[PDB]
């Protein structure tokens, strides 16, 4: 209940080992898809959340955007979680497989 210091895992501007532009920048784009002119309040929950989503390197190699959309704490119905959903669609635009329809949004 209440915590904040410099020793903690402070946010890094440069692309770390468990996260690069391909992933980071990928989010900045999605956030722009939903709305053209976003706001700080949209990044206050995105950057803060991305920090926790990075703690668990599970969507690095296999890249599971859908999994990142569920990494939310709880109070994230529509604001940051949605952004992760927009990445699940764009992912279906590469020369690999048309995929199937099973998971229900």
């Amino acid at each position: 209940m209440g915590r904040i210091f410099s020793r903690s895992a402070s946010p890094i501007p440069r692309p770390p080992r468990g996260l690069a532009a391909h992933h980071w920048l990928n989010f900045l784009q999605a956030a722009y898809r939903l709305e053209p002119g976003p706001s700080s309040y949209d990044f206050h929950q995105l950057k803060k959340f991305l920090k926790i989503a990075l703690e668990t390197p599970v969507w690095i190699c296999p890249i599971n955007y859908s999994l990142l959309a569920s990494l939310l704490p709880k109070g994230y119905p529509g604001r940051v979680n949605e952004i992760l959903h927009i990445l699940i669609q764009t992912q279906a635009q590469i020369p690999s497989r048309p995929a199937h329809h099973h998971h229900h949004h």
